[PDB]
């Protein structure tokens, strides 16, 4: 009979002995168990294969090797294209084997085996079991020896060898050969450069995916809905928290007005408009502490709150003018991900702490149907949102319909379980955020009323806020401007910091909560607008536009007209499910989370990532343990009961820079740490 | 520089024009848009490729083709091994293309291009986009034309052609050439053969995975735990159901005693011991109807219940003696899966109906914390059980530890949420099955008490039970003895039917519920003991043993000593989660469920299954729709409110055999229907 033969030829990059440790490991393993055939008098490929196989330990073994042109897998050197007939590498995958076997056979006289194998002198046989790590497969071990034999000079030295000991020494010798401020001086330069780099590209922001081809109108609509739910609901939670911390001085109306006005201005007038401004729990702590200070002394809350905001904006303006944002470049992947993971944990803790408050208040009566339903709604919202989030990686629908359905994972989950909780369970009371009609009519806060000995206190608090604002604004912007997120417009670090000061000084004067870059929202905003090739997963490009951020801000502002509806129809557990959803989905692409899971994973399932190929496995696990230790340091000072140590948390963020660049190099080699950053 | 070239050679089976429709479809598509180059005077591969590519619509196109030995992908014919230098097929995957392009070029004079391409006359170029169905990829379309060109006689006819019209006609002509009772006579033979086929292998059943190598002791322990929870909890539910249907005549104690005694005897003395005996809801309907009959007339329940059991066993004995189980061979995959899916739906409906009863009784007070918690516990048990079930397909643990953890998916989920419901929510009442001390002390039922005009009624009911027992016992045993489940011991259909009659006549005499083969449990029992290669998914072998079934039966019997504990500690929602778990997990490997999902799936995600390659896609979807229509027929007569039409449900099972073998061939071709069965 006749059979069809499929021949596939693919180029393979030469193994990099300088970077890839696996080449050294494979060579050392071969040298420890050397199987070298010297002066092989066999004149045929079959006899050479028989000799090598019997040296390993017979007819069945050769049957697996074949299907020289009959060999199933081979690697040959090509010179830019001329083949290298001097040597040949043979590769086979045998299930019955338990470990990798490598044999090198040298022929006495060159043999003519084919068109590209007419001068064969060295035959390399590599045998490996099918279930192996992607870095130590049969092909990978072959690439180690193929790279060494691809050098004409090295092959000549092997031919000159006379004994097996000299043959190994040549292999060792070849492996050795293969192995072997002024920036801040111009004040205001950063601000001018950022504007100059973004102003010409300003019209492109509004017409990036509206005119021409590749009209991503569906992406813009879905992203705006995602931002609207991801911003408004936490804003209500933080507005209610400020309502009960300031005794009505800052209510839900002011927290949503500040988000709308601040978000609208930032979207229009900032470079890199993918950064989403939102108030945070640490910012609520500062507002709460100011109320305590204003209660202990005879100070007006609005006057003191305005002044510390003014000093906060004053210091932020100096940082942008002095180009201080350049120091934030020291926060590499080794440090940003620890802070990135910590904030996600805080959102998880907010849902957990909120659920415990429902159990304490309702279940124990400090009735039970509300507590149990709250657990069901919170977990149900997380399940439905995450299931729709993963639906984009399924074949069950048309790609256009599936993309839209998965992009609305959060809006659907919030809407679906709001109806379930408010209409499917009308008979069960649900915990809902407090709402009261407007009380403070957006006053000026009377900054002149506050006297000396108090503006100095605001200056002290303003300096602490400046460090919190400076670090958080640049860290989230760095995540947005990450090299993996292929942005081809610019960064605009210094202009954003100055604009954030301009935004926050207005909010402080009118008693509105401060807002800066939000961690979970902005990377997700970039991720929502990104196109994933899924080749492992890479972002082809991101639809950089102001429409999503500007549209969401307008929608948040319009929520004031119908403000009673979200608070009465959306219960707290739906928000707590949203907190779990954004925290979990923000962990995608986090290398620290990937390496934590790497510990609880079989060896054969290790992906061929960049750091695994370069860094030793033991060093990788040591680095993961040290990062977890640094994470617990953040948790101790960031999620504690005492409010004073939580306020000095930005100092802990600074303290990890000496830890990364001084303490860590003494434990792990500096080159290995660089691979993690790269 | 030097680069490494990887050459992979793999044999490809010749495309089967008789069976695979895709060969005909590809050839017709090529003929509709023929791109044929006649009398190609080019003397080089590059010029021929340029001519073919310009005929398709230039330098960039060729760069993708190469990396003749430089071609990335090629298919050549090999004669048993001598290559065929006459022709050559070139394959390339281009992203910029929207549809498949095939070009055939005939050379005026043979050209010498390489060692195995020294007499090239025909060059075949196939171009396809990367995202295509597995049956119509670039390689698959190449295999269609490579198979035709692999015939020496066909190539000669092409050489004799003079015009393009004659060239196409030769392709059409080649495609046409490629395209072109006594059993029941020995009474008792089946019973003797089954015993003779299983008795010599009886000692192997107890020592299959205990002595020697491949000691699957861990599998036996985990499977026994799975069977114990999967049998005892439904038994309690059906015992409680019989308790409230017979007014205490058949209680939980009798339903568990019958399961233990019947299961223990079946495990020891039956061939194919992987079949699990369990009472079913249809069997509870017969018990309930007998109570109604015994209430309408002045008949003793135990006397009438015993007699209809005696007649049921009498008819089942005749079926085994007359070798009637051979007729059940007409139930192929087209019919078994419809019944298989229906039973899984009934278990889903039992959980849904039970949950509605909790809402009606507790939520509406016919309080609310019990109803809401019941929903949370039922869904939580399903989630935890299914998550652990899918954990076996993860790399996050050692294979031995991961296998044990995933095999205990059901025992852990039941135990975990029993503690959560009974200890984490002690303050909330939960619906639990009724328990009362033993009332009937296992009497003889006094069969002689029942007089004529009533034993005739039992004979009528016994005949209906016999049809229910006959069909269900053979259907579940057929699923256990499925060809995919590679069992190398035997089937034993006739002996099991006789033994089931012997088991059920004892149960009827002592007032115990009838038990026959259980659908969800026995395939899962085989699946639990099976080894999956996961090459898509195939079962290498199954650990056929009696220890799992016998051990579970003993454990069920020992549950009588501590009988109050399961009923008071395990609430109904945990059972309802178990019903959802077994119903969902039993759908794995169901081709009907796979084809239902095939409708809601993009074309490019269609797997290369057996039926997809042979049967036209439109015919596959027509067959799926017809099977769903048959499924709704079962639902109408099997899940209705009226009990009389539910009792004639086995007649509907019989009625689908004429539908499959008479009605369906008039709608879809008989050959296509055979592919589904095969
Ligand atoms: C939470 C915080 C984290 C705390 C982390 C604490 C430090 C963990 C130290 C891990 C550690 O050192 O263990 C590692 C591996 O880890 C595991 O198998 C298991 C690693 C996880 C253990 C449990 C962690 C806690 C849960 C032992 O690695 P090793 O130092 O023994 O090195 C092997 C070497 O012995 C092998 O011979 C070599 O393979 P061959 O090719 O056959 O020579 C290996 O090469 P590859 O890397 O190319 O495969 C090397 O990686
Ligand atoms: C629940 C119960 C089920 C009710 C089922 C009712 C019958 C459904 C009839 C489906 C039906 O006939 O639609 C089919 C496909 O289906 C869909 O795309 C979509 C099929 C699903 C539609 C929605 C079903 C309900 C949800 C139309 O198939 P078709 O008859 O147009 O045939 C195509 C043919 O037109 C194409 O030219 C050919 O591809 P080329 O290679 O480019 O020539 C195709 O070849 P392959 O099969 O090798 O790819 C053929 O399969």
């Amino acid at each position: 009979g006749c059979v069809l033969l499929h021949t596939s030829r693919k180029y393979l990059k030469l193994k990099n002995f300088k970077e890839e440790i696996r080449a050294h490991r494979d060579l050392d393993g071969f040298l420890a168990q050397a199987s070298i055939v010297l002066n092989e008098t066999a004149t045929s490929l079959d006899n050479v294969l028989r000799t090598m196989l019997r040296r390993f330990a017979l007819d069945l073994l050769m049957a697996m090797l074949f299907t020289v042109h009959l060999l199933s897998d081979t690697i040959q050197g090509v010179t830019a294209v001329r083949y290298q007939q001097s040597w040949l590498c043979i590769i086979c995958t045998m299930k019955a084997l338990q470990k990798r076997h490598v044999c090198i056979s040298r022929l006495v006289r060159p043999q003519n085996w084919g068109e590209n194998s007419c001068e064969v002198r060295f035959v390399i046989l590599v045998l490996a079991p099918p279930k192996m790590k992607s870095t130590k497969t049969a092909m990978e071990v072959a690439r180690t020896f193929a790279t060494m034999f691809s050098d004409i000079a090295f092959r000549q030295k092997l031919l000159e060898t006379r004994t097996e000991e000299e043959f190994k020494e040549a292999l060792v010798h070849q492996r050795q050969l293969l192995t072997m401020c002024k920036d801040f001086v111009p004040f205001g330069k950063g601000i001018r450069e950022d504007i100059a780099r973004r102003f010409p590209l300003y019209p492109l922001d509004f017409t990036d995916g509206i005119i021409g081809k590749n009209k991503a109108v569906g992406k813009y609509i879905t992203t705006t809905l995602f931002l609207y739910f991801a911003c408004l609901l936490p804003t209500i939670a933080f507005g209610s928290l400020n309502d009960e911390n300031t005794d009505g001085a800052i209510d839900v109306q002011k927290t949503i007005a500040g988000q709308s006005i601040g978000g609208l201005l930032y979207a229009l007038f900032s470079g890199q408009p993918l950064v989403i401004l939102l108030t945070t729990a640490p910012l609520a702590l500062y507002i709460q502490v100011i109320r305590v200070i204003c209660d202990d002394y005879d100070l007006d809350f609005n006057s003191f709150y305005a002044w510390t905001g003014l000093w906060n904006s004053f210091f932020l303006a100096l940082y942008a003018f002095f180009n201080l944002s350049l120091v934030m470049s020291l926060f590499k992947r080794s440090t940003e991900e620890i802070i990135a993971l910590f904030i996600s944990i805080t959102f998880v803790l907010d849902a957990v702490k909120g659920t415990v408050k429902i159990f304490w208040k309702y279940y124990y009566g400090h009735g039970q149907a509300t507590a149990v339903l709250s657990l069901l709604i919170m977990l149900g919202t997380l399940w439905l949102g995450y299931t729709l989030y993963q639906f984009k990686k399924s074949p069950y629908l048309h790609p256009c319909v599936r993309e839209i359905l998965s992009d609305c994972a959060l809006p659907i989950a919030v809407l679906a379980f709001s109806l379930i909780s408010s209409h499917g369970f009308r008979e069960i009371e649900m915990s809902k955020f407090r709402y009261n009609p407007s009380e403070s009519p957006f006053a000026m806060a009377q900054i002149q009323s506050l006297s000396l000995r108090a503006v100095s206190g605001a200056m002290g608090l303003g300096f602490l806020l400046s460090m919190l604002f400076f670090i958080e604004q640049n860290l989230v912007a760095a995540l947005v401007n990450a090299p993996e997120n292929r942005l081809v417009k610019g960064t605009a670090y210094h202009w954003d910091l100055l604009l954030l000061a301009i935004i926050n000084t207005g909010l402080s004067l009118f008693g509105l909560p401060w807002i800066h870059a939000a961690y979970p929202h902005s990377p997700l905003h970039v991720r929502a607008l990104a196109l994933v090739e899924e080749r492992y997963d890479t972002i082809v490009n991101v639809k950089e536009t102001r429409l999503t951020s500007l549209g969401a801000s307008v929608l948040v502002g319009l929520s004031l007209l119908l403000l009673p509806v979200p608070l009465q129809w959306i219960p707290k557990p739906v928000l707590y499910g949203l907190f779990l959803y954004i925290a979990l989905t923000s962990l995608d692409g986090n290398q620290l989370v990937q390496r934590v899971a790497l510990l609880l994973k079989e060896q054969t399932a290790y992906p061929p990532t960049h750091y695994i190929r370069r860094v030793p496995q033991r060093k990788i696990h040591y680095f993961t343990g040290l990062q977890v230790l640094q994470l617990l340091l953040l948790c101790a000072f960031g999620m504690s009961s005492l409010p004073y140590m939580k306020m000095i948390f930005p100092l802990i963020m600074i303290a990890m820079i000496p830890i990364r660049y001084i303490l860590l190099p003494r434990i792990i080699e500096a080159k290995y740490l660089d691979v993690m950053d790269a």
